């Protein structure tokens, strides 16, 4: 943590948000065509965004474990619903120290916007286990998770049509595999759609293909969209293209080494990696192969082989690209300046703090929002729920349909070509083409989620361009972001009576 | 609130159950005779305490209503349980701007050894909607508690089984058949003992005879064991029995009119009466039921004809007793010293902060913990509750019964005397007393909750006396009930295996 | 049942898994990536599936009907779920008094790795109601059914998420609509998914097309796979090809009636047609809709007027591929050596014994192995529970769709084409062939049960032949597939924490 800097994490995002509720503020009045025409609209407005900006629930959890000593240990476990104009509630639960009932309460809110931009139906939430998940051992971690998802679920706060959590920060696989085992095994015994109450899960459990990655792939997406957008990078003094670009990551987690991987591997270059315990650099090239496979054996990226030590911030080093992939309020009105790069991808949840934007916007340098940029993670999960729902691994039934539907549309061509060219101007094969004969049968599931997660990082960010385009916002995609996102939100709100009542 | 001593509310009852926490640690070793007599006996111990103090779960809610100006406003609402090892919880809804969740946790704690404390076999709850209820009208409090119910209730935060509120600050029937009426339309629409939701409600809804009076006739019961004890009053330089005392009430509402009433009535005199704007006083005496009728008629008792408006602060008022009857915190490290008085009855939830308590203690005066005295609230809930879940009105099977059963018991007694002393000893009328013919029938619910109230404001006011004379607390009785509350609390989690694990 | 050779069954099937567990146990140790290297891999190799081959679950049943002879019966019952790591179970209804827990936990146990070869997501389950069928009139089977539906749903045995049966010997389409409407009007009277409890349901009770047939179709799919794989014809000194062969199978029921109409179309010949009663003969062929339109005027093939009695055992017939539909444990330690005949196709439930296989082994003899085989029955099935959670006629949101789509695709291809070649070259029409007329809407309903189907009798057995090769198990297909589907049942239980714990 900073401190110069430091804002609460909750009044931070309000503040990202009360900027974009000004901005289409005006256009929520306009189009809202109500006989009550005017300025009742604009108060019908500023009620309706005073009742999102808000948590509607926060669960705060003393709960005991009994540790692997024999001792009592009490845990503290929060978790946010931010909104809920949307069921079920999404977002991650993430173990760390930091974990307070204000940041959960921050990440939730950024969740709904979040599921807003790229149109997930999903209210958002997050929620909090306050413990270093070092220092357990994976027998507590268990008993740990499992306890936590009970005292969620019988509160309300976890159920495939209530709320749907996911990993995040030292959570991941292995944890959402033991939250459905629990709720499948008990409170959601006779629940068909058990296993669709939390998404992040092991494929065997339930889970979707890609979605570890996902997060990763979509950060790759996301500045991918932009990065060929020469309207822009004429605006940062930048080439159109991955090919010549380097970049950096802070964190080496499940949105930093799939960020990383994506990225070497579509063009640019990596040239640091951070983690909480220091930087390794080299500006010819890190392989993201060769640093996991280190970071599997020897459990930390420092002291690699192809790579020296980097001693300062992982933020200032020189490169193109800035992935933050840690914690959040990393780029601060401290260090902002200093920042020697030129994109800023927010894989991280706000790891910019509204005073490092002022900075940014300033310096020409374009800060991917965080709303925009990781909701591959959310997207890929919402994926993981439907196939939940669907309960049919994707592409099972039509498989050799759309590939024998195919192959005789073909055989259309094929033979109506010759019988217009008679037995005697050939025979005319109608064949696929290679990059035809791997989609011959249809979407996989592998498929699905890589076309379904491109299309709308693609989509939403041209939903983005024209906005930040529309109210001129430039290079300030945060609030043109915020902008579609409290609007998606208050339609909702605006054509529903607002409230039982 | 005061400023030399505003401790936080639930680090300050935390502050007096760690009190007892030390007293009886000893014990809770001595009794537990495990195979593994240690300290592991205190570490097992010690864990299980530390599971104890802190909250299970707080709930916390931002949720809209749309005032009765058309306009939007969002509501903020709390619902801390703090133990389970009982459910349902019980504990009240307050409505106050104070409303804060340390303010919510700390209450809920006190619920769970109150309970402990009478033996009321529910875990501690309690609840804040942080509005001024003065300044939203009637029709905009129906929506707002109602909606306070659905939200609670949706993730499992009242329900008869779960959690069952009542009332408290600025909350009475009124809102309790409110939070009945919604959960019985609405979630526990097929629960048969979904009106067992909610005490306090009135008469009509479901509730029982004299839950308003109650935990003022309660707060009379615990003067009386005490004041009729002169092993305390030889302490206190004061004559056993009501006959000649004068009292003072801060506040008076539920928790002040009615131990006003009820002291009035058995003996003593009240001498002033506070409220949150300013106290009236005549030494000469006031009656409350002149005083209630000027507050019903002028919504404030300032400017009471026969008894001027006192000048000062009315817990300083000279007298024998002082009722806090308010709000917390109201006792405090500088206005302790000046209190006059020498019985401090507190009605109110912790009116009295722990530096207060050792002024009391080296003053000389004996402070009734808030713990047993108002536990008349709970109580009289309690068998509300139990009312609800036996579908009868109390009495009603038996009545024509154990009345019929006497009058033939008598005719035995009778005609066992006449068939001894024949014709020449006359006929022998056995016949019931005045007081009798009015039991004759039995017991009828006005009677059960009297006596099943007095019985036990009895019985564990003795718990006290025991264990303030055992471990030589002497007017330490607050220190005196926590040690009965820790020890009965822990003998649930002793045996159980503490945690599904 | 033999006396030389009859097994427990359960213990049987154990043998076949025990078999494969040693195969795979090496590779399950290779995969698994632990830091507990060590043979302790292979001890929670070793623990899991310790835990895979019971069965978790019987439930055994005692119920009353009252016969139409207003006399009252009792009725045993059983219901064995053998694992749950996929929820629902799923697995038939077998009405006989051969049922027994034995028969009951074997078949359950069967149907667990039966999904697992065609990788539908259930856990295997079966019941036996213990009565003969003939015995009882359709209003007593009827109030068995419904009774029995009851008893198997209060315990926890049926339900859509939970446990969805389906028909086996002795029921079909009828049982299982009783099934499905007790359920319907009873217990699920919420559930919308109810109806998704049960498959094998008549269309209009939202059953799915081919489902009948489909075991039998699925029948002549797993023949066939093999059949043209010379690789495995050239082992059995046979020729490639449906054209030319002879078959006979025991049993008419569901599976035997349809896996003779799909082989008498696709091109072999039946020979002889067993049932409970003795088989008839003709060398010429028999036809199949001569065959069941004598067993449904007359309840009986014997006497077929184009077939003689056949004189001894059916399983013995000089045929080229043996089909036992019927009950299991028929080919044994005694009969084996006699069967005459090059390919077993085992429709029925394990129709041959442990002891069967080393002499078919031996005698170079194909057993296509009961897993992989009638998987066609819980794949359709599976189809059919889909199709009820999705509530849609599959093929109806798109039909006038990729229809209108691929006619303006053709009319693209040809525009293009003319764009081109001018008005010199012509008008080119681009036209659907004729078996493309037939798909130019796309899915329906029969199509997806068909390719469907056809997929995964066609993916699996792709699995098992590259499993047979890398284990060069040769023709022993059997110990393949329980190699496939102890591998994928592991996966789940190892990536789990295994046990709520
Ligand atoms: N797992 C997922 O699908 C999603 C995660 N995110 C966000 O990504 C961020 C974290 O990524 P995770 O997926 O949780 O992987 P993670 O939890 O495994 O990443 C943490 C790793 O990076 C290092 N690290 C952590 N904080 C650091 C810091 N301030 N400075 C330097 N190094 C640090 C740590 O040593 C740790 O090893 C969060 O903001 C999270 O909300 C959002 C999209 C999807
Ligand atoms: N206990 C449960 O019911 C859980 C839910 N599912 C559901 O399974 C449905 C269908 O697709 P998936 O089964 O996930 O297969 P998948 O083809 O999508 O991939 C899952 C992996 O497990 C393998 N697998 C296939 N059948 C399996 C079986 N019966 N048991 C264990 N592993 C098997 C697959 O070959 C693959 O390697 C999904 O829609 C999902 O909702 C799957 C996992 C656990
Ligand atoms: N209603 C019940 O059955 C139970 C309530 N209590 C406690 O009694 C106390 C309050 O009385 P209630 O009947 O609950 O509600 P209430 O609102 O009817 O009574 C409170 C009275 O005291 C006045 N007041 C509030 N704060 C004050 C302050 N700082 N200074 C001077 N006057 C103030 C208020 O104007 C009001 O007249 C609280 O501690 C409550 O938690 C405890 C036992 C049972
Ligand atoms: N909507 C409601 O009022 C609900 C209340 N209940 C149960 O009602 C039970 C009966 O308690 P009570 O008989 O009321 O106490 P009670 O002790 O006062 O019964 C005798 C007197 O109460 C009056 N009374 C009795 N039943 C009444 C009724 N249904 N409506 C209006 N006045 C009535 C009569 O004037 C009678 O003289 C309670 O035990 C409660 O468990 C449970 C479901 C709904
Ligand atoms: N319907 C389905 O879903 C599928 C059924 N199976 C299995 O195929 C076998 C046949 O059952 P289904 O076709 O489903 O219904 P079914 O009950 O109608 O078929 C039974 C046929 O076999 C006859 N039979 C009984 N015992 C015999 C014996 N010792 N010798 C010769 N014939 C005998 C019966 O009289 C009748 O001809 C069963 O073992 C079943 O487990 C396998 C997978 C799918
Ligand atoms: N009843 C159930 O089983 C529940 C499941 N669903 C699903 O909804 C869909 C129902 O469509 P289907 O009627 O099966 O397909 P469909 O309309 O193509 O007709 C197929 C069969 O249903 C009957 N049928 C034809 N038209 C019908 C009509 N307008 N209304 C009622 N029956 C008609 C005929 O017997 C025909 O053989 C299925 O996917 C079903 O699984 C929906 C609600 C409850
Ligand atoms: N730890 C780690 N994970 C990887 C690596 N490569 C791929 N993955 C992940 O492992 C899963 C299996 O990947 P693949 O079988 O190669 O399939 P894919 O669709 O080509 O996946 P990607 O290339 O990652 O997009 C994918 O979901 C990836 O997210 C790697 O080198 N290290
Ligand atoms: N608010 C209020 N209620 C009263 C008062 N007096 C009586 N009641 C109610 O009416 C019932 C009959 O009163 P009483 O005849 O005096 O008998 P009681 O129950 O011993 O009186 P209390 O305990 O003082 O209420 C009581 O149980 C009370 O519920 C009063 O002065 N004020
Ligand atoms: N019992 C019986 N059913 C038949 C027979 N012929 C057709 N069917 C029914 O028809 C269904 C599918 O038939 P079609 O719609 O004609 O499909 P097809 O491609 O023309 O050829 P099939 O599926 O072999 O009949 C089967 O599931 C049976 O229900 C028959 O000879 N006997
Ligand atoms: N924790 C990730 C993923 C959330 C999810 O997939 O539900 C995020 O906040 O974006
Ligand atoms: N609010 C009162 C009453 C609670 C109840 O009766 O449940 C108290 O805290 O004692
Ligand atoms: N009874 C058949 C069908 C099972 C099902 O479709 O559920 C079998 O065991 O394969």
């Amino acid at each position: 943590a900073d401190r110069e800097d430091d804002p609460n994490f909750f009044k931070m995002v309000e503040g990202f948000f009360d900027r974009g509720a000004s901005i289409v503020e005006d256009k929520l009045v306009e189009d809202l065509k109500t006989r009550e025409t005017e300025e009742q609209k604009r108060n019908r407005v500023r009620g309706i965004l005073r009742i999102i900006k808000p948590c509607n629930h926060v669960l705060s959890l003393s709960f005991p474990i009994r540790r692997d000593d024999g001792s009592w240990e009490v845990i503290e476990g929060y978790r946010a619903q931010h909104s809920q104009h949307r069921t079920p509630c999404k977002g991650g639960i993430r173990y760390s120290t930091d974990v307070s009932v204000d940041e959960v309460k921050a990440l939730a809110s950024l969740m709904t916007y979040k599921c807003a931009v790229v149109d997930v139906p999903f209210g958002g939430a997050k929620a909090g286990v306050k413990i270093n998940p070092k220092n357990y051992t994976d027998n507590e971690l268990e008993k740990i998770t499992r306890r936590f998802t009970m005292e969620l679920a019988k509160k309300g706060f976890i159920g495939p049509g209530v709320d749907v959590p996911a990993p995040d920060m030292s959570t991941g696989e292995r944890e959402m595999s033991w939250i459905a085992d629990t709720y499948a095994s008990t409170i959601g015994h006779y629940d068909i759609n058990a296993h669709a109450c939390v998404t992040g899960k092991p494929i065997s459990q339930g889970g979707i293909h890609g979605r570890i990655s996902a997060t990763g792939r979509g950060v790759f997406h996301g500045i991918e969209n932009f990065i060929n957008e020469a309207s822009y990078m004429s605006i940062l003094g930048m080439t159109p293209g991955f090919g010549d670009k380097t970049f950096a990551v802070q964190g080496f987690g499940n949105v930093g080494l799939h960020s990383m991987r994506y990225l070497h591997r579509f063009g640019a270059k990596c040239v640091a990696v951070g983690e909480s315990d220091g930087s390794i650099w080299n500006p010819d090239g890190i392989d993201p192969k060769e640093l996991e496979d280190f970071k599997l054996q020897h459990g930390t990226i420092l002291g690699f082989p192809k790579a020296k030590i980097y001693e300062g911030s992982i933020l200032e080093v020189d490169c193109d690209i800035l992935i933050p992939a840690a914690s959040e309020k990393q780029l601060t009105k401290s260090n902002a300046p200093r920042v020697k790069a030129k994109i800023i991808a927010e894989g991280a949840n706000g790891p910019t703090t509204p005073e490092a934007d002022k900075i940014f916007l300033e310096r020409n340098i374009m800060v991917i929002p965080d709303l925009y940029l990781n909701a591959g993670g959310v997207t890929v999960s919402y994926f993981e729920w439907l196939k939940n729902l669907n309960h049919v691994s994707y592409g099972r039934l039509t498989f050799k349909y759309e590939r024998d539907s195919n192959y005789h549309l073909l055989m259309s061509v094929q033979e109506s070509l010759e019988r217009k060219f008679g037995k005697h101007g050939g025979t005319i094969p109608i064949v696929p083409t290679a990059e035809f004969q791997d989609r011959i049968s249809g979407a996989s599931e592998k498929d699905i989620v890589h076309s379904g997660l491109a299309y709308t990082m693609e989509r939403s960010a041209r939903q983005i361009m024209r906005t930040a385009m529309k109210y001129n916002l430039g290079l300030d995609l945060r609030t043109a972001a915020y902008v579609n996102a409290i609007e998606k939100v208050f339609r909702v709100y605006n054509e529903a009576g607002v409230t039982f009542t």
